């Protein structure tokens, strides 16, 4: 079985908390049972003074120089727009896709809570707050510039939208997301939110409203349940067709097989009320669009506000659309996140989103903290319900693992996902030892360095991890920075020791490049026909000579192996040429000739190939020939060489000539910034 | 020829500018070529200070009590916000929705400016800074809501989008908008944007930087451009899909036929400068997703921000789109509207998209101002292009009138429009005279009476209206109010002594409805047909009764006149009761004493029927009876005097009982605001 149409695959991940910089560590929390927040209740005249853990230490910090962002840039520069910039950056680079470059559209589709950063700290620098000219505050702060910026800095040209609808933000983000994929209107698509609060806001005044928990914590569903608690939060998922996905080497985490998005309307008591109606209306849609019923889901992510009655509206929404199970079947499992690291206004859902991938790639169910009593109104005991408080492992069915995902926004926007493990890989990779080519890259030797020793120290780590699957990554999961090192090795072991002794190489821009064409140099039919099948130009000149476009495998077999030097030989170096003319010399020899005088441009193609054909010859160096080694490594090398010495490639030439069958995208070490604090502080 | 599967139609506007409360009066700015900045220039330590007329004056005021806010909510609420809803329900009304109660599915894709009323009156009073609880100011002002208020206060439960993208933001509303139509998950949508400017806010120093411009003038494309004009302004659309809106009695001014959204990328010398590469891209897609040729586009509706260089890049995206037109056809014709009215920062692309609408509708070519002298470096005398500086008509070609709309925001990020005049209707329209339910309604007699006075008086000025549309209007398009009039006229112009003859009555709810059902009461096939058609329910228990489910016209033609009483007669009190079980009373007349002990519920339907075959009769008041009056007009009154009453129709029974074929959406007067002053003051 394959993928559906419809079914959008969950390829990368990225989120960070007050002291949870990585899906990892969040992991770590969901797990263990933590709560980051930390409260601090100190009764206050009557009412409950509260202090958290709920300010995202590290917002301050970032590698402004790496962005190109001059300091002052940075320092008006809005946190969440800094801190979302950079996890987009990482969430890129660990789901194996090169940041700044797309060889498919990229979408943008992500929210932002309101620049506290500027309403508190720049708005109080009466001197920065025009010394740096107004329009820039703007730019630096104006929720707009969220995906615009990004958009900017990782170079992508999708569509780019700015989405905002209070706590479901992140999941209408994921939703319009989906949209612009399934529409066609991009190929890739991040998606996501961040909501920063500034130290002013640490503390909060609880008025026993209801809204704001009184004890500092989200009891959500409990009987305790006194309203939410807000926090700083950020999170983000990149997206794709996972019909592509499949094929396209991703690690497809989960499936999003439908979603929808919507407003209680006027079916509620007052603005700020959730709706039965609505939310209830929601899921249905969703669920629908996911062609699921019900019975087929098992476990569902709350929002999981903690206000008594948001909780109970919101259960009673699950009760009318789940309904009754059948006999035996076991409870739907509930589960919310909220408890564990706060309620981020915008990134809420996205947290809930991932909470729930994790529950799923981890086959487990996490507990929800603060419930040690089902609230009487939502007669939880008597319903087909449970609400998770241990870690328990999400048993398998006969339907694959599903999950729903609830975002109910104040304002009553709301939003809904139907979230599945993907399909199981059936992985009998015969996994083929043979050269890969391993390229890293920085901007400074210094920083080439700490990544050489980090990827070896991944690699040692996880002794696992397969070759072709880490060459194939930090070709298109990484950006060509200035300064390189490239090998080519037969095993993860074998790297380490070849990179160490591998020279680290400065791009000096627009050198020779000298070609030596061999006698012979007769790569493998799969590379010659994925070559040629780079690009038009070649296939029909080529096509021409062998009188049979389109190019197929058979075709070039047939080709003596004097002549499939002359083509292979051509066809590579008229690839970079196009790509990119540099100064290019040439030098044949014997059946090189040939090539080399219709590379130089003595002759048209077909003016040699006859000439061949009738045996009448011609009379940074890099050369191609069997004599001196295996013709397919000649390439690699030859490419390598080129690389290093600061030429741009199509990875794809590269891939080609390794002809590393089944290769990955993984998450290995990437890109090393060295932040620096960008803040300005208020003027008392 | 009918439209395409993927044609969107606009079928209703709306905008604000300072000075400019009306779509209509908007069009007068457009077509005077009226400059509403009324700059004034003055020397300034080297510069020039600047002043303008570009804040909207009215913002201040709300009918708060109308829409349900107290006092407080309206004065920390953003007048961006307010003025919106307030408009959105006008808009509304104008195209004949009621805006509480929707039929359809309705998306809100919409977008704001940051609230300068926060940053500058409200955070300037510390007092109800606090005292009126932060949230709520967040609530009031965050861009988030914009979307979400409209959405609690016009009931609508559609897609629920704030979108944010710069100066684009408008468009990509509309884009998005149209994406939620095709996609299905809308029927109806409302697109636009808003950004009002604070009186602090309405001058500005002329730093020379090339960025707003140093005579308060956008010279468009002109020699003298030195930068654009910042103003404040307000714009929406009413979309649907064409097919649908051709059939719904939809005055369908214009079509977009494809659209398209994406960001500059890195493709850009700097964050806020424009790329030639992405607004080229973002122009072909639209085209191709519009499937036309730029020689099927006669005009273009720049950005046109006034900006040297951004002009500079537009105009050559433009050129490399549209490339040569057919030998000897006449040139492409460009027009810019910020001239006019400013740059908007949000509703800038909606008010290029209105004045596109405009311009189509009217079939004209307005003046771009402040053109008297291409910019050298466009190149535009050899260019197939020209700017539009003179009311020009604007010709009728082989291909539709077809345009298109570009809106580029600052950050990169862009939207197109290829907006195509609609079909022209084929309008054989037979008006007939007859009987039609004409009804108003509103909040107190006072107002009613107003609502009453203008509705005549616009009658009066239009003589030319057909009732049928006015009827069905006043219905569907309008909000059943507690205090009432109801009236069955033959004519717009008798209507008139009829409505002020006629009693206003205020609804007392829980009323008992007495039905008098006499011996005759034979209804039209149609109106039966039509009725049954309103309840599943009711066409089965009938489509029993007739051995023929489903039910068909001839079906019910070959009863008798004595059956069609009893089934018409049962069927009508059948509905109401389904909608609204209230108190009702019977008493039946020969054949109608049948039905009557049917509805009591006596007896089961065929019960009655077989003993009415059978021949074996039983022994707020309104009646049905041929005797009194033609049955179908007996029904409108009856239906009438019930609404009257208070009860709560389906106004397709009434529509079925007019038979009013081909009736029409008009913009006709409607609710009747008195807004007060909402308005927080800095304290200096």
């Amino acid at each position: 079985m394959t993928y559906s149409e419809s079914d959008i695959a969950i390829v990368g991940m990225n989120c960070r908390y007050p002291g949870v910089h990585s899906v990892a560590a969040f992991e770590t929390v969901l797990r263990t049972g933590c709560n980051i927040l930390d409260p601090k209740v100190t009764p206050s005249n009557g009412h409950n003074h509260i202090t958290l853990n709920n300010v995202y230490e590290h917002m301050a910090e970032f590698d402004a120089n790496f962005f190109g962002y001059s300091r002052a840039e940075a320092e008006i520069m809005d946190p969440q727009q800094r801190v979302f910039l950079t996890c987009a950056w990482e969430m890129f680079e660990q789901s194996g896709y090169n940041p700044k470059q797309h060889d498919a559209r990229v979408g943008l589709y992500a929210g932002v809570s309101t620049s506290f950063y500027l309403l508190t700290h720049l708005m109080n620098n009466p001197d920065k707050l025009a010394q740096l000219g107004g329009l820039q505050i703007m730019v630096g702060n104006d929720k707009d510039h969220l995906t615009s910026q990004l958009a900017y800095r990782l170079n992508i040209t999708g569509p780019c939208v700015t989405v905002q609808a209070s706590c479901a933000t992140s999941l209408v983000a994921v939703h319009l997301a989906c949209e612009g994929l399934l529409s066609g209107q991009c190929d890739m698509a991040l998606a996501g939110g961040v909501t920063f609060r500034m130290e002013e806001q640490r503390s909060y005044e609880s008025h026993g409203d209801g809204l704001q928990a009184e004890d500092g914590l989200i009891h959500t569903f409990d009987a305790q349940a006194s309203g939410t608690v807000y926090s700083s939060g950020l999170g983000m998922v990149l997206l794709k067709r996972a019909t592509d996905a499949q094929v396209q080497g991703d690690n497809i985490l989960a499936v999003i097989k439908g979603s929808a998005i919507n407003n209680d309307g006027g079916a509620r008591s007052g603005y700020t009320v959730p709706g039965v109606d609505g939310q209830e209306a929601v899921m249905i849609e969703a669920h629908s669009l996911a062609e699921v019923t019900p019975q087929q889901i098992q476990y569902l992510e709350l929002h999981g506000s903690g206000t008594p009655l948001g909780d109970a509206i919101e259960f009673a929404a699950i009760k009318r659309v789940f309904g009754t199970p059948a006999p035996n079947a076991t409870p739907w499992r509930l589960g919310a996140v909220k408890p564990n690291v706060g309620h981020v206004e915008m990134a809420s859902g996205i947290t809930s989103l991932i909470k729930t991938v994790l529950s799923l790639t981890n086959r487990v169910f996490y507990p929800t903290l603060n419930f040690q009593r089902a609230n009487p109104q939502l007669g939880l005991e008597d319903s087909p319900f449970e609400v998770v408080s241990r870690l328990t492992p999400w048993p398998e069915g006969t339907t694959p693992r599903t999950a729903g995902v609830s975002a109910f926004g104040l304002g009553g926007t709301n939003a809904h996902l139907v979230v599945q493990a993907p399909l199981s890989t059936p992985q009998a990779r015969a996994q083929q030892m043979g050269p890969c080519v391993v390229v890293l890259s920085a901007k400074n030797h210094n920083a080439l360095e700490q990544m050489q020793n980090a990827l070896l120290a991944k690699l040692a780590a996880h002794p696992e991890i397969r070759l072709q699957d880490v060459a194939y990554t930090l070709r298109h999961g990484r950006f060509s920075a200035p300064v390189r090192k490239c090998v080519i090795a037969e095993n993860c072991t074998q790297l380490a020791r070849q990179l160490r002794d591998a020279p680290m190489v400065e791009a000096t821009t627009g050198c020779t490049i000298y070609w030596r064409l061999g006698h012979r140099f007769v790569v493998a039919l799969e590379t010659l026909s994925d070559w040629l099948a780079c690009s038009e130009v070649l296939s029909q000149a080529v096509g021409q000579l062998l009188e049979h476009f389109p190019l197929e495998p058979a075709c070039l077999q047939d080709l003596s192996p004097a002549q499939r030097t002359f083509i292979s030989q051509y066809a590579l170096i008229a690839l970079i040429d196009e790509r990119e003319t540099l100064n290019v010399v040439l030098c044949g020899d014997g059946d090189g000739g040939y090539a080399a005088a219709v590379l130089r441009g003595d002759c048209t193609l077909e003016q040699a190939w006859h000439r061949l054909n009738a045996g009448q010859p011609f009379d940074c160096s890099l050369m191609l020939d069997d004599a001196a080694s295996d013709a397919n490594r000649t390439a690699l090398e030859a490419l390598g060489q080129l690389w290093l010495a600061g030429v741009s490639l199509d990875w794809r030439w590269v891939d080609a000539a390794e002809r590393m069958l089944g290769s990955q995208r993984i998450a290995l070490p990437g890109t090393v910034f060295t932040p620096q604090r960008y803040w300005v502080e208020a003027v008392r």
